[PDB]
């Protein structure tokens, strides 16, 4: 049904096109944690774009969800 | 010489004379309050010279550059 939302707590600067790049303040939805065997990346979308994130350079929005479509 | 610094942050740049970087890049500070401005340094990473935030950078005790 949701997907968790998240908010950049830094920014990020992507080392790979796998990564996604995001500045302080993005809020961006949390597609699945610990993707494909990582610890400690997400994989999220934001404006549009998909890519792994750091999950410790986020917080969760508590009670705020983006709908699975 | 010229101070090393340590990027303490990653930072996305927005317009061209700002530099991106990833925290733990080491670049090398050309100029602190470059030009005046309180707080942005002229700095060069792998090449590329542009204005950084001073304040997402660490000094680097004794470290220095020196061109080939
Ligand atoms: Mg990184």
């Amino acid at each position: 049904h949701l997907n968790v939302l998240a908010k950049a707590l830094y920014d990020n600067v992507a080392e790979s096109p796998d990564e996604l790049s995001f500045r302080k303040g993005d809020i961006m939805t949390v597609l699945e944690q610990d993707t494909q065997g990582l610890d400690g990346w997400w994989l999220c979308s934001l404006h549009g774009r998909q890519g792994i994130v750091p999950g410790n350079r986020l917080k969760i929005l508590v009670g705020m969800y983006d709908k699975k479509p």
